[PDB]
């Protein structure tokens, strides 16, 4: 229980929090131990002060000792700014801080502001003092994007008016997501997406076909996701990896096409049936403005991962007729602890046989 005061380290990890709901108090300290001496006194007046009252890189809150005598009772607002891991965006939250005096022979748990004046307990002199800080319910709100954010706060810790022992710094990383708003964006389809392979004829009885759908992935979290896995599926039961388009009436009257994929900068060929598993560490990331999935249409600017699906069609011996075909896209984004529900969209395909 003997402490002696000085500089310290701390990493503090909040949340997942999802948007879903307005954010709990979250801990950071709660009344940790600072200092303590069973003998002496030296310790009877603890101070925290930020090393700034203005700049809130590192916290911005009284950072000089109160020139009163009177204590000041209750907690003390600390400023601190936020910076989100992947798009760098920069936003500050309030945080919460106080201390509390032990005494080794009476109990004045009485909360004080950091940078308070000392005071006795039935004429007894502090022995030590521990620390408080949390963020208050509802904070997280008020943070603009979902994603990770990370905060140093530094505190010094100090005899009042006196030696300066040390300096706190506690690492703050926030988790922030919104996983009702994971989703396949496609721009150019308000809700479903459907294209034509742009058949046409050339050298004999040979045909071509080729058209494009540009597309967004996002994983609720600022593309903070560590991978991601994604299947393109048509309901042709066959380990031929193939992708088929039918005729409107008859059945196994049907032409063939493929599926390549840029994302993010990297080309894939997806074949039916099979996941891909992509790291995201090398994708490239956009911002794009999404409509919300969940609440109306209105579109809210996020960052996600870009998209574009080609679809390239040559086959000989096609029939006459009229073709249809559907794509599955589903999409998963890694999950620190829990799977996200595989999210999903279909775009319908068609394809015109002309006779002469």
């Amino acid at each position: 229980a003997d402490k002696n005061p000085g500089s310290e380290n701390m990493t503090n990890t909040i949340g997942p929090h999802d948007r879903g709901g307005s954010s709990p108090i979250y801990n950071i300290l709660n009344s940790y131990l600072t200092a303590y001496n069973g003998s002496h006194h030296l310790y009877d007046r603890m101070s925290f002060l930020c090393l700034s009252s203005q700049n809130t890189l590192n916290g911005a809150c009284p950072s000089s000792d109160a020139p009163g005598t009177a204590t000041i009772d209750g907690e003390t607002n600390i400023t601190l700014q936020f910076t989100e891991k992947r798009s760098l965006i920069k936003r500050e939250l309030q945080i919460k801080g106080y201390k509390q005096f032990l005494f080794k022979n009476a109990n004045c748990p009485s909360k004080l502001a950091l940078n308070s004046s000392h005071f006795q307990c039935n004429r007894e002199q502090a022995s030590g003092a521990t620390l408080s800080l949390y963020i208050p319910a509802g904070e997280l709100n008020k943070l603009p994007f979902d994603g990770v954010w990370n905060a140093v706060l530094k505190l010094n810790v100090k005899r009042r008016y006196d030696t300066t022992y040390g300096t706190y710094t506690i690492n703050i990383t926030v988790n922030l997501t919104d996983k009702g708003n994971i989703q396949i964006w496609l721009p150019q389809f308000k809700s479903n997406a459907r294209v034509d392979l742009n058949l046409r004829p050339t050298g004999g009885g040979t045909y071509i076909g080729r058209n494009s759908v540009d597309m967004c992935f996002y994983d609720g979290y600022s593309t903070n996701s560590s991978s991601l896995e994604i299947r393109f599926q048509d309901d042709n039961s066959k380990s031929d990896g193939k992708f088929y388009l039918k005729k409107i009436n008859d059945d196994s009257k049907e032409l063939v096409y493929t599926l390549s994929l840029l994302l993010a900068g990297k080309n894939l060929t997806p074949t039916n049936g099979q996941a891909l598993n992509i790291n995201t560490a090398s994708l490239e990331t956009n911002w794009n403005r999404i409509t919300a999935v969940t609440m109306p249409e209105i579109s809210v600017p996020v960052l996600c991962w870009p998209g574009r699906l080609q679809l390239d069609a040559k086959v000989k011996n096609p029939e006459a007729g009229q073709y249809m075909g559907n794509i599955k896209i589903t999409f998963t984004p890694s999950s620190q602890t829990l799977d996200n529900k595989q999210v999903e969209k279909n775009i319908t395909v068609t394809a015109s046989v002309d006779p002469v």
